[PDB]
């Protein structure tokens, strides 16, 4: 089955800043996620980011990648993101 | 001892450009380059190249590389470029 993201990319410098995002957030080390509207997501990293193929729902074939961040609280809440979104990464230690 | 060059990076996401074309610069692969001045060499990557640490001549300390092409009827003549000058890399040239 076709996998489906919101949204894709193929340019070189795209991939470049993705590529580094699966380096950072390698180290599986804590870390303090910064997206495009401001939100700050702070956690583990407890699904490492893969970069993959999807398709948009204008049917457009791109890279992108999703990693799972669970929260520092008690019950570890669970987060799913997508690379696309984010704008920085720093890190908690 | 230090080794010196012209320009050095410490900016996350110059380092993520630098990065990237190193993946697409393997060695021993023939390639057109795109460098930031509109020229544009053509050629055989002599050897893989690597990211290092460089001083420059205000003696700070930042991220960059060199990369050597090597070839035949182009223009005979090796040629050694600073990385930080490219803005493209594509192959089969």
């Amino acid at each position: 089955m076709p996998k489906y993201a919101p949204h894709v990319y193929t340019e070189q410098a795209q991939i470049a800043t993705l590529e580094h995002w699966v380096k950072l957030l390698d180290g599986q080390e804590r870390v303090r996620i910064e997206l495009d509207d401001g939100s700050m997501i702070a956690g583990t990293v407890a699904v490492r980011p893969t970069i993959q193929t999807y398709r948009d729902e204008q049917e457009r074939e791109g890279s992108n990648g999703q990693l799972r961040i669970d929260h520092l609280d008690a019950s570890q809440e669970p987060q799913w993101i997508w690379m696309d979104r984010i704008v920085a990464v720093h890190p908690m230690p």
